[PDB]
């Protein structure tokens, strides 16, 4: 015998692995813009 | 199975490129007035 | 389904359309002697 | 059988579409001014 | 049925349009003496 | 609704009206003598 | 009911209004030596 | 019958009209130097 | 009854009084300074 | 996808263009007497 | 649209044609002795 | 696996690339008149 | 209420009334020898 | 309204009108030993 | 495009062009008497 | 209440009066020579 | 045994090297223009 | 890539090669009188 | 009790009364050579 | 009978009433240098 | 009792009294050659 | 490691090394006609 | 034990440390042109 | 006898200990940089 | 007995003392550059 | 190119031209009588 | 202890020493061509 | 108060009193033999 | 690299070499008469 | 308390007294050949 | 206590004191052949 | 370690150094005219 | 420590001492003729 | 290094002696008939 | 202290000495045949 927390509570294991990649896309995406919006937003002005 | 965080959590993914155009069109037209401001106001002085 | 930063954001899009028209009046009306105020100012001198 | 958290626990779906247009035009109005706030507030200074 | 975010939670929605009025006549005030305050403080000079 | 920079902005539209007759007098008064400065100055020299 | 940012926000309206007096007189009097110092300081010059 | 939390869970409804005008002398008070602020510390210096 | 926000909270109400002589005497110093600087500063260099 | 700050950012493009024309007249026309100024004023003189 | 620096920052191209017909008499004036001021002054020494 | 921030935060190495052509063209074109300003404005003068 | 350049800043319309007398006296006494320096430094050489 | 160095800038018209009399005293004073200076001089020469 | 220095800056073209009449007329008519005056002053005396 | 930009940022008023007397010394003694320059320099040369 | 957070809480280290070069060239790019937009668009006004 | 200072900013190079032609003419055509003036001003006098 | 900005708060008042004395020094000593430079410049000139 | 949150829960009053006279030393003494610091440190600038 | 903020708060006091003799020096020596940056820089010139 | 500012932050290097070329024609051709214009314009005079 | 911000909060320290050879010769370039720019471009002028 | 809370609930003492080490370098590393984050994003400004 | 916050609650007492000399060093080294930034940015600029 | 000081400049080349036609006619004419005169004046005298 | 801004704050106190040797050459070496700029560029013009 | 030019300026007022003396010895003295020149040299002759 | 004020600021050099010819012309044109002028209108008076 | 421009402003004051000695003494020295230049100069003609 | 802006800010103090000796070496010694240039020049012509 | 103003703001020193070679030709070559334009231009006319 | 203005703001002071030779060369050759140019051009005439 | 006004200034070297050889051709020639114009005119009247 | 015009702006006093012993050789010269040129000149004739 040995206790089952082990296998299977690892599952959420791929929970984080799986937001990775979206889960980036979305500061990915949204720090995206964030750093562009200072140039993009910023040069123009001078 | 996988988690579905990632089609359906995504459609933020949408939230991030519509105001690209409407967005822009704000600092685009703030900005757009920010540039030409200094010449139009500028020129004439001397 | 859409996002309605688009339509109702927009509405500052009349916010900058506006001032053109009283807002260059002042630097119009300020840069209007500004220019005026050299030769006017200047050539009573020689 | 089935077990029924899908169908009625999904009225929140509703819940979450609902504000996109008012709660939008919150932002969108309060936003509203914040852009415009910049030129409106700032052209008539140079 | 329906969710009520979205006649009551408006409200605010006058929050905003008030403000033109008297906090316009803030900046239509303080920008008010802000661009004369360059001609007016300016012309005398030359 | 509109937007209130239009009639409450343009007080400063006198904030330059004014100085034209005060405003000139100053010049007009320097470049007064300014001009007669010279004859006055330079003819009894000959 | 109103929201009360009319009456009471508009007390500053009495702190621009103020400083046209003594406002002036700072540049009115600094302008004031600013004009009379160019022919003051320039005439006897010739 | 009926349930009970909508006459006396109502009273609140007064928690939130009270302050509107203490409330707001606060910010209307404190906004009321923070415009005014501007100007009264900004222009005697051009 | 009554809430009591509104005798109490405006306490605040002499937090912003205060201020306005003392609060003043530095910009009052301070701009005291800062339009002077400018001719005390200036008038002898013509 | 591309980012908007190409075609719309560029309106000011005609903000420097138009100037040209009425800017010009301002130069163009102090200038204009600005070099005339000196025959039409020196001339005589011998 | 357009940008209004054309029909407006132009008054002053009224500010460049008054002083011709004043502006001229002073030197028109001045220049007026300056040319009679040879001969006048000149001619009886022979 | 790696961390994503640096395939799909780098979008913005774009964001800074755009503007090269366009951004420029605005002081490419401000700063345009702003030399030429100096002689075309200047040099009629002498 | 007015803008206060007008009563004010005409302090100045004294600052060149004044040196009529003490400013003429320089060129009315540094002419004075101007003119009769010619005939006084003149005469006896024929 | 109209631009104010028209009206007041000819004060100056005085400026050179009054010297036509004391103007001419000095040279039709210096002048008037001037010629007679060459008879008086000369006839009893020969 | 093209810059308008050109047609606009050339004005003074006839600012040069119109004192060939009139302002010859001064030396034309100094000149006059200045040969004239030599014969005419000149040829009783022998 | 009044706000206190009035009684205490008029002090500068006094910083304006004092130069006048010490003020005036430096131009007054350097225009001093600078009329005195001319004849003093000038009339020995004759 | 020992306490786990030690080896694997650390994967974040490599969290924190990875944005270093990613996460510079963002700022080492929009820092990029950043200095070099003040000569680029500073240097021709002179 | 390349910065576009280079190709852009250049236009300029135009704005003063067009002056030439024009530019001269007026102190080609001020000069133009100008050593003219000296002997058609000069000859007939001997 | 009161609010303690006021006795506390005002040692700055210190802070702008030392300056003074050492702060118009330096004017006092810039400005020293500053209207002597004309004359010990400009005189020997002459 | 009472409730006693009233007597014994007021303690804290005494909380914020200790607080005013050092808690005020320290913004009354970190505000003391920003005032001062803006004059201290600006008015050698000029 | 009493409660101990204002024994062991008070620590900062000293952390404030202690830059004014370093805190000085930065811009003392900043400031230092900030102003007698202006007659090294300035004088030579005339 | 090491911190990525310096191979990336340098790329401005070339942002400065640029102009040198271009930049220069401005004033190289600013300045050309700068010197040449005071001979070209001077010499015809004497 | 110790607390461990000492030893490895003090990378940073080479953060700082890295900059000032690039860091400086940005401005040690922008910097480098600041200077020259005033001759280079001033003393063909004279 | 004794409470076997004392040797064997105290293991956590160990707990807390470990993480001082990795612990920190997270922060020490986030934190690493947090600090130079601001000159390495700052200096290169201006 | 006594309760144990005292002695061993303490402990961070030297938590808050090490980063003071660390601590420093990265503001004692960023604003090491910070003030000196502004000279040696600054002074050859003149 | 070219400057366009030599085919422009050159007008005045006929400045000169014209004048030996009438320009001789005044000397040719003065100097007309100025030879006969000594015979027509001489010779009926022995 | 003592708070350490006081020994490692002052670096920059060498940051203001160093320029005066390298810093002074730019202007040292900038004013050095300007003041022999003056007469090198006047005396052969007598 | 009143305007200082006129007790100060008045200064020169003896620095062309006093060279009457002086200033006349020179052509007193030159004029002196100016005339003598005339017989002393001439009346032997016959 | 090298600085390019040397290849292209000398284009002037050829603004110089140019007049040579026509420049003389002027001169050599206007003291053509001159020196004839005399001997020309001279001898004939003998 | 008073303004401290006027018992240090005045240093000056003696920098336009100290001048008159020697910087008379080149114009007493310049216009003392200048005078007996014409005499010294003049009488042996005769 | 005191602000120390008064013995460490007066070193400037000295960075005025130095400059007269060379300072003036510079005008002393360009001042220098400035008027000797007047006779030097001068004297040779009579 | 040193700060690298030292080395690298050095380049100047090169940018003062080449102009003496080309800088020069240009005032040599104006001035070059400048002295030869007096006896060219004046000894014929003796 | 000393103000680096002193050793080498002095280099000029070679710049004056150079034309001297030089300088001189020219008026001392165009004074050259310009003494001999009177007897050289005079003595024959009698 | 040297300063270069000495080498390149010295061209004018050859301005004053190329005249010598034309510029004497016309007091040469001038002059030639100027003595010759006595006997020639004079010896057949006895 | 002391201003230095005084000992180092009167080296001129010895630009002034020089002349008289070689400035007058050219008058005592060029007088020398002056007077002479009369007798030796004259009297042959009788």
């Amino acid at each position: 015998m040995d206790f089952n927390p082990s296998e299977v509570a690892s599952q959420v294991t791929n929970y984080i692995q799986a937001i990775a990649a979206a889960g980036v896309g979305v500061l990915a995406l949204a720090i995206g813009l964030s750093a562009a919006w200072k140039y993009a937003k910023r040069f123009l002005k001078g």
